[PDB]
């Protein structure tokens, strides 16, 4: 169980990088989604308001 | 599982590229034709007004 452990370590730290890399894939994708449809809506009330 | 862990990184990197193009095109195409269709109709406002 203790050699077991050693290695189990490394998975763990690898499985930590995995779950890192998803998440901020996810949070920042449908971030910059809204940002982009904002700044579209944006220039287009300015056009109307003219 | 140490080893499918070291190649499962890259499949989420690659997962969050995908999201992130479909998710910005869908806004980016909506955003696009809403803006398009108020500034036909801001013209035809003009018009109108005229």
């Amino acid at each position: 169980q203790s050699e077991a452990e050693k290695a189990r370590k490394e998975l763990l730290e690898l499985e930590a990088l995995s779950m890192a890399v998803e998440s901020t894939g996810t949070a920042k994708a449908e971030a910059e989604s809204r940002a982009e449809a904002a700044r579209i809506e944006g220039e287009g009330s300015v056009l109307q308001a003219k």
